[PDB]
Formats: C-alpha cells, sequence, structure tokens
C-alpha cells in the first residue's frame, strides 16, 4: 500500500527480540527437553511454531511458567530451532538434519521440514 | 556464516506479533495517549524504540503495566509509528508528517526521524 517500506525494520527487531532472550529480558517461559532448559519469550514461539501457537492461543494453557517437551525430542535440535525462531538462520548439517527435521515437525515448522526435504535431495 | 537464511522468516514473525496484538494475546502493556489507549508487547516497543528500551530495560521499570506519554504526544502520530514497530510500514503524509517526526524524536527511533527529514528534504 501507500505507505513507506522499511526493508530491514523486521530484521531489525527479530536481532533485539535476540538480544532480549541472550540477556533473559521479558522471557516468559522455560521450554524443559530431557536434562537441559530454554528460556523464551511466548510470543516468538507462538510466531514460528504451530505447537507453541496451539498451546498459547488456548487460555487454559496461556499463563503456563514450564512447557515440557515429549521425552524423545532431542536438545541438539530444538536448540537449533530456537536459534532458527530468534535469528532466520538454520544450521543443518550432516551429523543433525535427522535430528532436526523430526524436532521440526514436532515443533508444526512446515517451512523449515520441507527445507529438511531440500537439504536431502540436494547433493 | 555456515547457516542456510530465510529471507522471508523475519517478516512472518513480524506478521505474527501483529496478529497477537490484534487479538490481544500475551500484551503485557498499555500505553496512555492522552484519551487514548493501545495494548502493546513491551518485546516489541523496547526492539523499536529508545525511549521503551529505557524503561524495561531498567529492573525498578520492567515490570509496569501502564505507561503514560508526556501529555504533549499526539495519539495520531503514535499511532502511526506503534503500526510502524509492528508492520515495517510508514503512513507519512502531508498532514501528519510534523506529528510523526515529533513523536519519533520522542521515541527515539532514529531511522524514522531521518526517513521523515528526507520526507521534507523531498518533492
Ligand atoms: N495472533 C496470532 C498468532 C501468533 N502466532 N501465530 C501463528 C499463526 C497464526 N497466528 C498467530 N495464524 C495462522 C492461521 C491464522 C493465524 C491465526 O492468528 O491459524 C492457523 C494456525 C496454524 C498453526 O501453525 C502455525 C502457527 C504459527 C506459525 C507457524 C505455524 N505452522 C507452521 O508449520 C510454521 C509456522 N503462528
Ligand atoms: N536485549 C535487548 C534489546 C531490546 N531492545 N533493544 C534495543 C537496542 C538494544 N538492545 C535491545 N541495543 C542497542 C545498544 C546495544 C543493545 C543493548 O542490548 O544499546 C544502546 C541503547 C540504545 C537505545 O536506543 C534504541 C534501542 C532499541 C531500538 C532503537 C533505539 N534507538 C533508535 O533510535 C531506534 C531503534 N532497542
Ligand atoms: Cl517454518
Ligand atoms: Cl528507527
Amino acid at each position: 500500500d501507500s505507505q513507506i517500506q522499511f526493508t530491514r525494520h523486521a530484521s531489525d527487531v527479530l536481532l533485539n527480540l535476540n538480544r532480549l532472550r541472550s540477556r533473559d529480558i521479558l522471557t516468559d517461559v522455560v521450554i524443559v527437553v530431557s536434562r537441559e532448559q530454554f528460556r523464551a519469550h511466548k510470543t516468538v514461539l507462538m510466531a514460528c511454531s504451530g505447537l507453541f501457537y496451539s498451546i498459547f492461543t488456548d487460555q487454559l494453557k496461556r499463563n503456563l511458567s514450564v512447557i515440557n517437551l515429549d521425552p524423545e525430542i532431542n536438545p541438539e535440535g530444538f536448540n537449533i530451532l530456537l536459534d532458527f525462531m530468534y535469528t532466520s538462520r538454520l544450521n543443518l548439517r550432516e551429523g543433525n538434519i535427522m535430528a532436526v527435521m523430526a524436532t521440526a515437525m514436532y515443533l508444526q515448522m512446515e517451512h523449515v521440514v520441507d527445507t529438511c526435504r531440500k537439504f536431502i535431495k540436494a547433493s
């Protein structure tokens, strides 16, 4: 529309959301993945994940301070996807591909799942 | 770096943050601007504004649920900048330019201030 577009604004916001997370500022949830914990902002989690969207949009689960992921979710894969959520950068490699794809399916991250598929299809 | 770049991810996150705001989901602050109120997410406000960054990063003001802006801040200009924060789209026109620039200066939004300046310089 008529409005002036700032092509760098969305990435600048995300960069500052990542800094808040690295500074533990206004984080409101702890995600427990086996023997590891990850603090995050529910608004970001919802924005990036069908699983977290379906949890927090429900008034019954909205005020939860702790989420325990299913015991078979690997912390490595969760960490890679949480970083992705806050950076737009996906660290796919040969040693993590299966763990990441499986974690993205669980988190309901369709674009990441399809990218994990293009990766297997390539080289 | 080595990581896969998702060029649409940052704008998709922002779009979903705007939907949360339009759905009054996980908003944690009310900004009072004269006879008007605006609900928002403190994390977004901090990410876009030097004024809100300096408020909420301070442990003494972090848990505030209401912010009353100075009585001379016009609600029109604040509304335009809040929409910008959540969309990357800036609605600058002839009838609002002065109000928007003055509000951006108060909110400490340097890129918007400099853009308001390029606008006066142009046409
Ligand atoms: N307000 C708000 C809000 C905050 N996060 N968020 C997301 C989607 C969303 N709104 C929000 N939608 C999508 C659509 C219309 C609108 C409803 O408000 O509803 C259907 C729900 C779909 C669930 O699946 C996702 C939800 C979100 C993000 C992804 C997926 N699924 C992926 O495979 C990767 C990305 N986040
Ligand atoms: N964590 C976190 C976090 C959340 N929001 N946010 C912002 C900047 C920021 N970190 C955060 N910085 C900037 C720098 C290093 C780092 C310190 O963490 O510190 C100096 C402070 C500057 C204040 O001015 C701004 C602050 C933010 C955004 C803008 C301005 N000033 C503008 O004129 C338009 C944009 N948001
Ligand atoms: Cl995705
Ligand atoms: Cl700015």
